């Protein structure tokens, strides 16, 4: 697989870094309960195109190997810098537990596949 | 939204990382000029799936934001990884990556990007 990636956290922070949507947006963003949720939603929809056969396998197992990637190697750096990008602006953290929890509710989820 | 995101050389490393690649491959993978047209067909195919109707303008300015971001903040990253991972595995690589490759890359994608 090689087209499919879902990922609304991500997505999310790139119109608050490009200027698109307002500032004011970090606060619920940089929420660690709400990224949790984002991640949930998001683990349902691609399972979803999956059991619907919209997304072909091989391109949901893509996607699933990209979430958790993102999710281990760069979510606490992407929280931080979209921290920084806010404060430098004009508060919360996301807890390393909490970023393992996310990878293995990914993991979890993934078993269906 | 947004679903797409086409990244030849992101897919190919996981697969030499994942194991269904031979390490045998990173060599090939590691070579800058290869780096280069990868990108560039990458774009091609992203501008293709645009003008044949099968993503919308949004979709694909996703993926092109993406992967300008991937080439600017991230390339870098994996290709020394990739190198750390086929040395341990025993197939020491012998390249490197230009830093004035890597924004030539970003400079092409910024190039496409601007559309149709």
């Amino acid at each position: 697989g090689h087209m499919l990636y879902i990922n609304s956290f991500l997505d999310r922070m790139g119109e608050i870094i490009r200027g698109e949507k307002s500032v004011e947006e970090a606060d619920k963003l940089l929420d660690q309960k709400n990224i949790f949720e984002m991640f949930r939603s998001d683990c349902e929809e691609i399972l979803n195109l999956y059991k619907s056969g919209k997304a072909e396998k091989e391109e949901v197992q893509r996607n699933f190997y990209l979430l958790k990637t993102y999710v281990v190697s760069q979510l606490s750096i992407h929280f931080e810098r979209l921290k920084e990008f806010a404060e430098s602006k004009g508060e919360k953290k996301l807890d390393p537990e909490v970023i393992n929890e996310i990878a293995l509710y990914i993991d979890r989820v993934e078993k269906e596949v």
